[PDB]
């Protein structure tokens, strides 16, 4: 679903440790985890970044968050976690395919970067 | 009460002043009083949800609406170089108010990891 490494993951062309899939999104462990649990939830629709998401995408974006919180519960994150979406250079976005980070299993600190 | 018992419920009902950026029937965006970036605001639902871990399946559109309002407000505030959106869940997430709230931070380089 797109012209990035995450499109290749969606198409199963390169491996990832997949946590959950449905017809419109995919959740998988981050290859460079920043916490004991660190996974991504991505749409299969290639939205390059949250700044270009459309109004009609609202329920899809909320679906990523609902999938994210369900996966976090399944992975035992009962003490809490942090969800992150990066936009652009200042946001530290590393792949131009919208992706929701879910980090847990340790105390997350403030500020969030 | 509409909006709940937390400080964010009082902000929704105009009982406590806030610096409001955007308001509609489903959510409210306002500046954080303890900013962690040159621009730092929150987007909250007007419906009280204590935390993301108890959000219902039917809350999908509302949660997505928070991010759409977040990115529109970021553009209106001139965060053209980018920004970071954050939702904190629970103790390990650093959640400070138990009313779902999306943080939007920008105006400086954000670092990795995100806390
Ligand atoms: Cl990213
Ligand atoms: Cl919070």
């Amino acid at each position: 679903g797109g012209d990035t490494i995450f499109g290749k993951i969606i198409r199963k062309e390169i491996p990832a440790k997949i946590i959950f899939e449905d017809d419109r999104c995919l959740a998988f462990h981050d290859i460079s985890p920043q916490a004991p649990t660190h996974f991504l939830v991505i749409p299969k629709k290639h939205i390059s970044q949250i700044s270009v998401a459309e109004d009609d995408d609202e329920s899809l974006l909320g679906h990523l968050m609902i999938v994210g919180k369900k996966c976090a519960a399944d992975l035992g994150l009962n003490k809490g976690y942090r969800m992150v979406v990066n936009e652009g250079s200042d946001g530290g976005q590393s792949v131009y395919h919208v992706n929701l980070h879910v980090l847990g299993g340790r105390q997350m600190h403030w500020p969030p970067g």
